């Protein structure tokens, strides 16, 4: 039996726990889980588990040094190696030093641990591609700094990852937790949700011709994680609308709806980096039109109507 | 070729990388590597890779249901749950919080995110081996609250986790930093060294004489990533010495020389706790040599001279 009798009274009661500012409970015990969501999230994170050189990289090695490609279709591979070498760590250290402190919630914080080391795995994979391929990775991973419209989307993603980490930040204000939600927009919904589904088109697209399979079954596996995280970053926005109705105002529905169009214009512009001219019959503006169109997809599931209704040109995506 | 041609420039230089302290230099680009027994301890986690539902729990409930064991077995059994429950959570939890902020380098993080993970991997141990045989988990996890030997140790825990949770809390000082060496010193020294090391020794000894088979595999598993963890805190705490040697002060060594005083102390009493007559051939007697013998080897691996020198009761460990 309990040997400090008082201590039953602080078992955790179901009722009282929340996803944010939940600080009169204890939120070091699981138990009794309350999201569900989130641990369901976890189990299906954990039997995604993949290392990245399981994948074989000798076919890939032996084409990407032939004469086999065409400079073009060697810019789309650089250019992507380039935006994920730098932005799976961006991801991964907002979870930790943002996220996680805020989601006052075990079980949520159960599923953002296996997410952040999935982001782990992730940079782990472009480090491995390029010292398979012989690219000097020092110079790749620097192409944040490098490259323009890859510098683009990474300095419009620190517009919204410099307030959470401010020192006095707390979201127990209606303005701290809207500031916090739009930092879950911008790194679930923008840079997992639209950023990061963009350049898995350009590379699926070389895996679906058989070229460069290695960097393909690699993206494979990032796409199968990235579509869990996408799903808890949803879950966990909406969880929070409704605990905080009062946090979803018209003026920070429109700030939302700003932040994802300015999105949109940078990864457009971005896709037409990568494509001057077109590889493997894709052409820039069938960008413009998937990008606008996963746009629309995100707006929908946080609550907010389409506002650019292009048809995929991708279905299968 | 870059775009941007100041890029260049700002590629990370190998010698300007600091395990704490570093802001001179971009944190967010993996390489070049500096600290590679980091990355080897990372390298490592990933190939221990285990989920405890693969571990059967049919012949464990089949026992612990029984009337086979005696009272004193189911003892040690449900004080170790009780306090591994949440500790394994406490520990996460100030990785995350605590250690990933402070640790400036992101191959040392890339790390930290696993074991970050494997500590969520430990809380779902708990919470399966609780589910299988019937135990009513809001009681086990709450046992931090009602049993006093483990409470007393998580309240010592606190002692050095609340200081660098403060919001104004920074490394740039020789306290400061002092502050945080003892934190880590208290999670991988004193609670995965010495604490954690302890309720193994208990469990193990039933897995030894093929009794609650299924809870001694699963507690072989985190044995095996506790001794990544243990070993990876060992080189961040000499590393940071090293590079910041005005910190290890008399003072601080003999601080440090307290805190594992005080912890041999508490785990001594828990030993008590779990074992008021003794079991399956053990007395709580052999405790206190082997936490006094642990503490010991704990103490020489961070440059600090053995104080008990008392032998080792269990070889095997
Ligand atoms: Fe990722
Ligand atoms: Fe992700
Ligand atoms: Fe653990
Ligand atoms: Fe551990
Ligand atoms: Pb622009
Ligand atoms: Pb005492």
């Amino acid at each position: 039996q309990a040997d400090i009798l008082d201590g039953k009274q602080k078992r955790v009661n179901l009722n009282s726990k929340r996803l944010v500012n939940c600080n009169q409970v204890d939120v070091n015990q699981l138990v009794p889980i309350k999201y569900k969501w989130a641990w369901e999230h976890y189990l299906n994170g954990c039997a995604n588990n993949w290392l990245p050189t399981e994948i074989p990289m000798g076919k890939d090695i032996e084409l990407w040094k032939s004469d086999r490609l065409s400079e073009d279709e060697r810019r789309v591979i650089l250019l992507n190696l380039g935006f994920f070498s730098t932005a799976e760590s961006l991801v991964g250290n907002n979870i930790v030093l943002a996220i996680f402190k805020h989601v006052t919630n075990p079980e949520a914080r159960q599923y953002l641990l296996r997410q952040a080391f999935e982001e782990a795995v992730h940079t782990h994979t472009f480090l491995y591609i390029c010292e398979s391929l012989g690219l000097d990775e020092k110079e790749i991973f620097n192409a944040y700094n490098e490259r323009a419209a890859i510098k683009a989307k990474d300095d419009f993603q620190m517009e919204i990852t410099g307030k959470v980490l401010d020192p006095n930040f707390r979201t127990d204000s209606v303005e701290g937790l809207q500031e916090f939600v739009k930092n879950l927009v911008g790194y679930y919904i923008i840079m997992e949700g639209i950023f990061f589904y963009s350049g898995f088109v350009m590379i699926l697209s070389f895996h679906r011709q058989n070229k460069m399979i290695g960097i393909g079954e690699q993206y494979q596996y990032i796409l199968r994680d990235e579509t869990i995280h996408l799903n808890f970053g949803i879950d966990l926005i909406n969880g929070i609308k409704e605990e905080n109705p009062e946090i979803w105002t018209p003026e920070l529905q429109q700030e939302i709806v700003e932040l994802i169009k300015r999105a949109v214009d940078l990864e457009i512009e971005y896709a037409q980096d990568c494509l001057p001219r077109g590889i493997l019959g894709l052409r820039a503006s069938m960008f413009i039109d998937y990008v606008q169109h996963i746009a629309d997809r995100r707006l929908e599931r946080i609550g907010l109507k389409p506002i650019y209704h292009t048809k995929n040109p991708f279905p299968w995506m």
